[PDB]
């Protein structure tokens, strides 16, 4: 069977595989994480001793590289992963934790706020932990939010330090010289020999000089050996009755403001202990690659959750995916948590090698099977024992291709950073953290209880991980709460039967064509992802008119050789093979389209941090171009 040819794959491995069987999850030590009146970093401590001598945490080996012909020099990356055990990590948590309390003039103290701009690292983890070790409020900033958004969040929260990677410095200093409340400057991620990164840093120093701030500039390197001779601190444990605030995730919800979701002591330690199945709630070995930001909840629980099982945890060396596969294919990771993004670079890997291995003596579907397991065994390192894809929808037909491609299934799982990373796991309500759903009818969108097949409607939520509200925006907390306690989640599903939903789009995605017939835009944009001619795809349309228009990137292979005529029609004609596909409406078909050769990104502002499209940014970006299509067409 399916699950009979995988469990055959996960004995060979404990059998043969030294680094997996040694990354088993200790009983003793899950037990003990799993205690009753733990607290955040009790957990953390328990964990760290319980675990010192494992390998803990890795990142790229890398050279500095002087080129003598531009005299620069540059970190440059090496095909390997260094590790540091669980004991060194802890020590380098418990210097700065010595450093912050112990400061002979000005410490840190519980409850004082901190801001860490970065994406996520070894020196990230050891920031973050002592931020817990101390009781000090971890504010994660987005990398992908502009200066002015920073400067809000840094007003908001007054935190008493920023710290930076050098990447970073150009919106760091500009936050610190806008006056806002960090006293220190805490740069990391650091290396010094690298050009560039030294003139990051050198600049930062100072401009800050010489606009005559008292801002300490310093790197985390010279914090933990200032901690290095003090005496070491104490770790913070909240009362039994108390759940103070430890963590404020922003998150922007149907446009681009962050808004800071609270989590308390108690809700940031689930990702420790909670029951998804990326928590550290199993004995399933984690040996896992680490490539979403410490600002999103999926990287805070990649990581904690690893670490909860005694496993390690590989760093991305790059935050826009460029390093991505390489990096997996290096860590051979027992786990993934796709987001559809990267599913995409798998099927468009397959794409080009299928494209470029079908030559005339090729047997073309014993070639997909050799392609696929390719890509399994060593694209992706094929000792996965488990994959789950979320953040966003994944359409039926990529559902398909990768669970072909991994030979398992790809669990998708439904969850939010105000609701709780687990709340759907493959359509099954998860009891727990939920305590209770209901469908609410949206009458102005067509979702109705008494709806065709399945009742439809928004989903609204209790469950024991959802947030209490939003850092000092109690008018915006007020409207995520209907009167009787539920969390508007701002998503629409179907209920096939109690306890089991269909994820269907964020409300404000559901669009009406003029002629009466719904659409759901994010959901058609997942649809077309498995075009093999389309790289990126954003869905537009005006319940004015009465059809869809897009916006598309075409893959590189689509563009080879092609004017722009003939890569539109080429295009079209992908486009009306996967609709047939999915059994699309002709409403649901995009009619025309903008072509794109700029891919969308962080950097441009058109993908989020976990690669999901940025839609207010994608409506300003092309919203005045594409109904200046809809007029030309009319016309
Ligand atoms: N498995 C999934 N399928 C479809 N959409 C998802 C899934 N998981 C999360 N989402 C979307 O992501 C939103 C939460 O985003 P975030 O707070 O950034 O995790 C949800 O409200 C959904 O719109």
């Amino acid at each position: 069977s399916p699950d009979e040819r995988l469990q055959r794959r996960i004995a060979q491995l404990f059998a043969e595989d030294e680094q997996v069987k040694a990354a088993r999850p200790l009983e003793a030590v899950s037990a003990a994480v799993s205690a009753p009146g733990m607290r955040l970093a009790q957990i953390a401590a328990t964990v760290m001793a319980g675990y010192a001598d494992r390998p803990a945490a890795g990142q790229r080996a890398f050279e500095l590289n002087t080129d003598d012909a531009t005299g620069r020099t540059s970190l440059r990356l090496l095909p390997r992963f260094e590790t540091i055990t669980y004991r060194e990590l802890w020590q380098r948590v418990g210097e700065v934790a010595a450093a912050w309390h112990h400061d002979p003039e000005n410490p840190l103290r519980a409850g004082d706020f901190v801001a860490l701009l970065g994406f996520t690292s070894i020196d990230y983890a050891t920031l973050d932990l002592a931020d817990i070790h101390l009781g000090a409020v971890t504010v994660p900033l987005q990398a992908s939010a502009a200066v002015s958004q920073l400067i809000a969040i840094l007003t908001e929260t007054s935190p008493r330090l920023l710290a930076s990677t050098p990447e970073h410095l150009d919106a760091a200093v500009e936050c610190l010289l806008a006056g806002t409340t960090p006293e220190r400057l805490v740069v990391f991620d650091y290396h010094p020999e690298d050009d560039d990164q030294r003139a990051a840093f050198e600049s930062a120093r100072r401009r800050l000089a010489d606009a005559g701030s008292l801002v300490i500039v310093e790197t985390l390197d010279a914090v933990r050996a200032r901690g290095r001779d003090l005496p070491a601190a104490p770790l913070f444990v909240p009362d039994t009755d108390d759940d103070p605030l430890a963590l404020l995730i922003y998150t922007s919800g149907s446009t681009g403001t962050p808004k800071g979701a609270m989590y308390t002591n108690r809700l940031a330690a689930t990702m420790w202990q909670g029951n998804s199945m990326l928590q550290g709630n199993s004995q399933r070995v984690g040996i896992n690659l680490n490539y979403m930001p410490m600002s999103h909840i999926a990287g805070r629980i990649s990581l904690f959750g690893v670490l909860a099982r005694g496993g390690t945890a590989y760093f991305a060396a790059k935050s826009d995916m460029s390093t991505l596969f390489e990096d997996i294919g290096l860590v051979r990771p027992t786990e993934i948590f796709f987001v559809p993004r990267v599913c995409d670079m798998v099927f468009q890997r397959y794409q080009s090698e299928l494209d470029r291995r079908s030559v005339a003596g090729a047997d073309l579907d014993t070639l997909d099977r050799e392609v696929k397991a390719d890509l399994r065994q060593n694209y992706l390192g094929g000792r996965f024992l488990v994959a789950v894809v979320g953040s966003a929808p994944l359409a039926a037909e990529m559902k398909t291709f990768m669970e072909s491609v991994l030979d398992l299934p790809l669990h998708d799982g439904y969850g939010s950073t105000e609701a709780g990373a687990s709340v759907l796991l493959d359509n099954q309500i998860q009891r727990p953290p939920v305590l209770d759903y209901k469908l609410v009818d949206v009458p102005e969108l067509g979702y109705f209880r008494t709806d065709r097949p399945h009742p439809r409607g928004e989903l609204l939520l209790k469950a024991e991980t959802t947030i209490p509200g939003y850092y000092k925006r109690p008018e915006v907390t007020a409207e995520i709460f209907d009167e009787d306690g539920f969390y508007k989640t701002g998503d629409i599903v179907a209920e096939l039967e109690h306890d089991r939903l269909v994820y269907v789009d964020r409300r404000n995605n559901v669009l009406k064509l003029s002629q009466g017939e719904f659409v759901t835009v994010a959901h058609l944009e997942a649809v077309f992802a498995s075009s093999p001619l389309i790289r990126q795809i954003f869905i537009y349309g005006s319940s004015e008119r009465s059809y869809l228009l897009a916006v598309i990137v075409p893959t590189d292979d689509a563009l080879r050789g092609r004017d722009t005529a003939t890569l539109k029609s080429a295009l079209a004609e992908s486009i009306q093979r996967i609709a047939k596909d999915a059994n699309l409406q002709p409403y649901e078909i995009p009619r025309d389209f903008l072509i794109e050769t700029e891919p969308f990104t962080i950097a441009n502002g058109l993908l989020s941090g976990i690669a999901k499209l940025l839609r207010p940014n994608l409506k300003e970006r092309y919203g005045a171009q594409l109904e200046q299509m809809y007029t030309d067409l009319a016309t």
